[PDB]
């Protein structure tokens, strides 16, 4: 591990991000859309790329930066899914970028260097735009096969050629800028011929004039014959437009001044078939024939803001190239982000400055002319260069061929990596390699896809697909980062100093909008294939890890949610009850109190969680069938009571030991239960053995030991069935000094049912004789009215000296008289359960008085909190 | 509950589905696109509607069909979510349908019945198409407020007017078809004026001729003056086109023959500003001035297939109207589907037949003329009617006004219902109602939205928005049905005889494509708002049911997945191991064998679930802190071993009782554990108490009683840490007569780790002397090669007479000698664990001899299945 930061990540990213659009389709961009819109487009693309770089840096800061490429980092940081989709998108982008590079190199070879090097000439104006496409296809396939053979046998020569090509691009840029600086003092002389208001083409004729002077006489020029098909100057059978307008010679490079910048500062789009047009030149109007149109210059494609953005976008892709040597950096956590960001910044600055230079040095005629038709078949960008345009042409050609080489040697690499990681089946056969490791069948697949792309044979028509794939990958990386940060995933801590999920969300939205505005059907199909591959990967993973069923990807979801649930710290406010239900089974293996199940169902109304549990005496090794039958019958009984939950039965030797074990064993980590529901012991005096009720008390102690809310309804046989409706009544809630957090909440949560909806609460808190409640009543009423739940509230009590719940037998009947006289007709009574016996011997007399505390009442529901259970909403 | 099927669901659905597009913009559809394309569009729309009807019928067959409207049915059948989104989409669709109906009524009143009833006249050709829009806005707002007041005070009159309007529509259709039949014998005389190839407008001038005969002389007509601005026939200062063509009187209704159908059988689109043209009429070519263009007929909008589909789609919406009276049908499960399907079928048949009639009776000129400009300002559809066009005009006007009334009285209904169900907060204030129940502020909201829609003031520009909302609702209902069926959700049993999830998926795809092809930005914004409201509803539900945190919607997901997990029947093939880990804690509350955790981590490699458990002796009521500390320290220790799972600690009085309870208590319903991992007792002879090892044996019995796979590694101290890598070795697997299902699977699952990846399996199954294994070796090799996992396989054994695992002490050493000689150098040894002791007294000597099977060996991993455990992949 020994590599610098400039040599490790800066230079490779710089050479990858720079491309051929800068040398072929940037002056056209500035000319056809104006300086302001050009800067706007560059700014938008730079913004999405920079936000994606921020997200990539956040990814690269997390973890330990596993060695090997850039796909491995994303896969390790974002799970097995979100890696296959982005991997395939990147692969398709690389394999189409190779084809685009081949097409650009072929174009440079054909229209600039050696025009005679053509197979099928486009003879005649008829069917002009087919021979060029056929030549493109032929040369593309020949170059593709030759370069596949070149990258087959040897690769290290290509490896050093990479630095060669970077040097070529650098010298090209410096040449351009030196020429731009020289343009201040004295510009090069590259005249352009002008006819009326439109522009001619100088490649065919020689002199830009109507009539010339030869042999001491005035004679019509070659332009006269080529435009009027009449070698006699007296004929008038040609276009009236030529005889109605008059010719000039405009300097192709006027210099770098303010006026030239002001002239072409505004947008001027065009439609296919129109003529690139000057703005400030005088000209009359007249019709024209159809034979003269071939001897003009014409826009080859309809131009628009969206189309221009789509064409320009590939000129900024290549951000993720600064991770191919991730296993070699001396400092992985630091070098990658700063290097990537600096590379993006310097490319953006060069783009801005070059756009301004083109706007302020070349007029709107040359810039709006692809292929340099208006200027002697010459490259427009090379007109500015200092020594000569040929250095620019050679540098562009070498850089384009080299970029094709790296793309074609890089796509099989990640295809083989994805294949060897074994997440998609057929990639397994697509994965085999040579003895050293160089791919041997994936190269054929990428060659076939590159040939398919070349078959289109149009540089402008291929760039949008490249843009779609790269934008789609960027959308997934941004979305993954944003969601992972927001929803608290474990093992995701991007300790980067300038990261925020809002930035990732904003970049996602911005260049999602870019992806859709550019082309909606390509975006739609890309999204469909990405979603399909994501779901297929998820299904394969579920089949592999789990029992290989259609239920696997539900078990996976449950496990993933339960693992997410561990990161958060418990607990905040807004306490809600979660119920554990304890039942007793008759000697005939049948339930005893289904009304308790009905009550538990109507309290939660099908929300939250409920775990019904039971205990069967006996050994486990000889009573498995009994437990298996009891679980099934409890499951059947729960279905008819409209309660949704889970069941559990544990065979044990001691029933109280089984209950104690069930107290904290039910539920998984974080998915626990919050409260316990247990019944009342009926006829304990009838039974002679204390064990009929002592176990009861024991359970309470455990519920106090585990800090769990305890609910013990009494007279469950009188509780209403799930069918009997109620039309009128009053639910009394006798709040006392403590545990008021939920005593005012249970009526609110229970009101949301078809049974008790008609009733109204009658909270009747005690008014101790020590201090009156004139203002306390107002404060409590204000607190109730501030919350959603509100009802009649009063303050009344008979005595305060008696110490019942202060920290004591007469105080039981003393309050019982008031309760019975004031709440005899109430439908239901919420009441605070007292504390457990102080010592072990205090149990008996305990059971002595709680029942006379509820003697005479029909229905009571004793409640104790024994925990923290703070509440904020509603209550 | 007493209602028929024709009066309950057929007639209301028929009345709702028929609209104003049929009477205003259907002849235009047939004229501008041709019969074939019209039939194709109608077929596509009918297909999506019919598939949505199939899905709706499947929904209506499930459950008990809860009473009240149609929103309640969807909400009950598809959960609280997917109901709010579709509810809001339906509400917006209805409140824009009201505006569209108002606009259609305004147009009918303005351009057909009383032209003078205008406020802002469009004087002059300048700014012509804005005064009409202003008139539309003024009349729209005045009738909006008037109709809001009408539906405010009284509604019963509107209720009977509904049947009135249905009768009006029926009589209108009957009149149209009677006129179509009459067209066979003798057609009505409605001449159209023709100039050359283009068509004039008869509303302004009177006679369609060049020069008339008056006062026994030849005098130029009013057309001469209105088209040449010269009351003298000798002038020639007007359009040359008029002087080079002719004038004819083409019959506007030629009859119903084959030739007329053939003439307009092909598509003919047009662009905005163009003139409708006859196809077979001869005419010369000449230029024209700009003063004559106003005295022609012009297409008011650019026409295309997509635009025409978008305009036509609202003419089929209204399927869900056959569920408003759901709480009153005599038979809910049967009447709704058949009635809805029959209504859709009869509407489709009427649409097809009327399209064919229009194609085969009316020429392509007037059909392509909106507002009937070419025929005396007359409605085109009313030209065919038997008595007179006025009956059609009156019926259309009354039907449109009534449709607006029902839309405006229906939207507040479901708005109030959604508000009262309390799923979105501000709907609470939007929900207040009068004493009877009629809404009082929701009506204000829908009135404002309808006013906003009318502000557009264009019938064609409003229909696509309705189409988008209705299609979005249909997309959600179809997607919900398809996913609900596929993922085996509980409480979803659509017992309909003609339902299949493939149909719902196909309809979803088809009119998702419709929604996107019509307009992509409207579709995008609709999807964004639907997704946002869905997520907001989910978040609010999580906050309400759960502890009101950002973790709520993860608990909800876990619960929902575990509830889905119960429906499926266990278990299919492809057994996979799920581990429960048993640990012993030192007296100093510290772990003993972290190497066991490392082994459990490398065996699963972060897949499946792992539930570590422990047991602490003592009472629970006084040892809570010990358990709380032990759980935390085990959680800390698990993190460094790269194992992901859950922990559980249970305080108990008997350690073996705690283990027995932990056997089946860990995990929830369906999220259970499949196998148990327990260590080996070291130095049992050193200990005098049998409980040091007897408990061990006891655990095995429980694992046999619960039918759970048992794994007991020996010499765990020598097992490698997850850091020490291995370069060479051999993992011996000594398979025996039984339990071969996973003995060949454990090496395959364990191979996928960075430590054991270098090793290779050496399966060495026994070759009993009873029968050779020459062909059995070939069969086993074929079975291995068929699966992914394969390795060296041999057959060897020293004797077969000895009965070791047949159902016995010398047979231990007899096999031990062979094992030690043939597998001494192996890295790891997989071996089949024998059966438990036959009786209780057979435990001791049991522990006597198993160890001689492992005597001398370094690492052994004894395995027993004790279950079913069938495997299909790989193995
Ligand atoms: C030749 O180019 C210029 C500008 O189009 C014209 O030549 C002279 O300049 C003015 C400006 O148009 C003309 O109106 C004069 O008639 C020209 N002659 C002078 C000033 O002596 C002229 O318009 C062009 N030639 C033709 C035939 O159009
Ligand atoms: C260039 O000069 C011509 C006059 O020779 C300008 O006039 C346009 O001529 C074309 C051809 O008939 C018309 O279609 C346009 O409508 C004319 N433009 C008008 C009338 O504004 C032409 O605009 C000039 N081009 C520029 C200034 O870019
Ligand atoms: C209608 O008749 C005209 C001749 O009066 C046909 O000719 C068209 O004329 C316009 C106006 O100049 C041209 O733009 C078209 O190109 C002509 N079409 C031809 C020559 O085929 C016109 O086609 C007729 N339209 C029909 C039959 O639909
Ligand atoms: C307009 O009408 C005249 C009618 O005279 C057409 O002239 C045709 O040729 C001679 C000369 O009048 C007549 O005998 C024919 O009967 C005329 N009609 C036909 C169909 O041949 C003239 O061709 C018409 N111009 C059109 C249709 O553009
Ligand atoms: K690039
Ligand atoms: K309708």
């Amino acid at each position: 591990p020994s590599m610098g930061t400039l040599m490790g990540v800066y230079l490779p990213c710089l050479q990858n991000i720079f491309g051929v659009i800068l040398f072929l389709r940037l002056t056209w961009m500035v000319g056809t859309a104006g300086v302001l819109q050009a800067l706007l487009i560059v700014l938008i693309c730079c913004c999405c790329t920079l936000l994606t770089a921020i997200s990539m840096s956040a990814i690269a800061t997390n973890g330990v930066v596993p060695a090997g490429g850039s796909y491995f980092m994303i896969s390790r940081s974002l799970g097995p899914e979100f890696g296959g989709a982005v991997g395939l998108c990147f692969y398709l982008g690389t394999t189409f970028a190779a084809a685009m590079y081949i097409l650009g190199a072929i174009e440079i070879l054909l229209t600039y260097i050696a025009p005679p090097a053509a197979i099928f000439y486009p003879s005649g104006a008829h069917d002009t735009s087919n021979a060029t496409l056929n030549n493109m296809r032929v040369y593309g396939t020949i170059f593709l096969t030759f370069m596949t053979l070149v990258v087959f046998v040897g690769v290290k020569y290509v490896n050093k050629f990479a630095s060669l090509f970077l040097a070529c691009v650098i010298i090209s840029i410096l040449s351009i800028y030196a020429g731009g600086i020289k343009s201040i003092f004295d510009p090069p002389v590259f005249p352009v011929c002008m006819l009326g208001n439109r522009t001619l083409s100088r490649d065919q004729f020689d002199i830009c004039a109507k009539t010339a002077v030869v042999d001491n006489e005035t004679v019509a020029t070659q332009l006269w014959s080529f435009f009027c098909h009449s070698p006699n100057l007296t004929t008038d059978s040609c276009d009236p437009y030529f005889m109605l307008n008059n010719v000039t010679e405009i300097p192709g490079i006027p210099g770098a001044a303010a006026g030239v910048l002001q002239e072409n500062l505004w947008s001027a789009y065009l439609e296919k078939g129109d003529i690139v047009e000057k703005h400030g030149l005088p000209s009359a109007d007249a019709p024209s024939l159809k034979e003269s149109l071939p001897l003009y210059v014409v826009a080859d494609i309809a131009t628009s803001f969206t189309v221009l953005v789509g064409i320009f976008f590939p000129s900024v892709t290549g951000i993720m190239a600064g991770s191919n040597r991730s296993g070699d950096l001396r400092d992985a956590q630091k070098s990658i982000p700063v290097g990537t960001i600096l590379a993006i910044i310097t490319t953006s600055l060069v783009y801005f400055s070059s756009v301004v230079l083109f706007g302020a040095c070349i007029e709107g005629v040359v810039l709006r002319d692809k292929y340099g038709d208006g200027v002697s078949r010459n490259l427009v960008v090379g007109t500015l260069a200092w020594p000569s345009p040929w250095v620019i042409v050679i540098g562009s050609f070498f850089s384009t061929c080299g970029a094709g080489l790296q793309s074609l040697t890089g796509a099989p690499r990640l295809l083989q990596a994805i294949a060897k990681d074994n997440i998609i089946p057929f990639l397994r056969v697509f994965g085999h390699g040579k003895v050293n490791g160089e791919p041997t069948w994936a190269l054929l697949l990428t060659a076939l896809i590159a040939e398919l792309g070349i078959l289109i044979a149009s540089l402008d028509m291929v760039a949008p697909i490249l843009s779609m794939f790269f934008l789609m990958c960027y959308l997934f990386v941004n979305l993954a980062c944003a969601v992972q940060t927001l929803l608290r995933t474990p093992n995701w801590r991007p300790r980067f100093k300038y990261y925020h999920w809002a930035l990732s969300f904003l970049g996602m939205s911005l260049c999602l909008a870019l992806m859709f505005v550019s082309s909606w059907y390509y975006a739609l199909v890309a999204m469909l294939i990405a979603g399909m591959i994501y779901k297929y990967i998820e299904y394969q993973g579920a089949e592999k890890e789990w029992g290989d069923g259609i239920r696997g990807l539900s078990l996976s979801a449950a496990r993933y949610a339960l693992l997410r649930l561990e990161e958060g710290p418990p607990h905040t406010k807004n306490w809600r009850p979660q119920l554990l239900v304890l039942l007793k089974l008759d000697e005939d293996l049948h339930v005893k109190y289904p009304r308790l199940l009905t009550f538990a169902s109507q309290l939660k109304a099908g929300k939250g969680l409920t775990i019904v549990g039971s205990v069967i005496q006996g050994s486990f090794l000889e009573s498995y069938g009994e437990a298996q039958a009891a679980e099934q019958t409890i499951k059947n009984m729960m279905e008819i009571e409209k309660v949704k939950g889970f069941c559990q039965v544990v065979v044990a030797s001691k029933v109280r030991e089984g209950l104690a074990h069930l107290i904290q064993s039910c539920g998984l980590g974080g998915m626990r239960h919050n409260s316990v529901v247990l019944g009342w012991p009926y006829g304990w005096r009838q039974s002679e053995d204390p064990r009929a009720w002592k176990t009861f008390i024991d359970t309470v102690r455990c519920t106090t030991a585990a800090h769990l809310a305890l609910l013990v309804p009494k007279n469950i046989a009188f509780y209403p069935s799930n069918h009997e409706r109620y039309l009128e009544g009053h639910i009394d809630v006798w709040w006392i000094v403590h545990d008021g957090g939920m005593l005012m909440l249970l009526p609110f949560l229970l009101r949301q049912h078809k049974v008790w909806r008609k009733c109204r609460m009658r909270i009747f808190t005690v008014a101790q004789m020590d201090d009156n409640s004139i203002q306390m009543k107002k404060d409590l009423a204000v607190f109730l009215y501030h919350l959603r739940l509100e009802a009649e509230v009063e303050v009344v009590e008979m005595h305060n000296s008696d110490i019942s719940a202060y920290t004591r037998m007469h105080t039981a009947v003393k309050l019982n008289e008031v309760i019975v006289t004031r709440s005899h007709d109430a439908r239901l009574v919420l009441l605070n359960m007292p504390g457990p016996p102080r010592n072990s011997e205090g149990d008996e007399n305990y059971m002595e008085f709680l029942e006379v505390l509820t003697e005479g009442l029909e229905r009571v529901l004793l409640v104790r909190g024994g925990g923290r259970e703070v509440i904020t909403i509603y209550s």
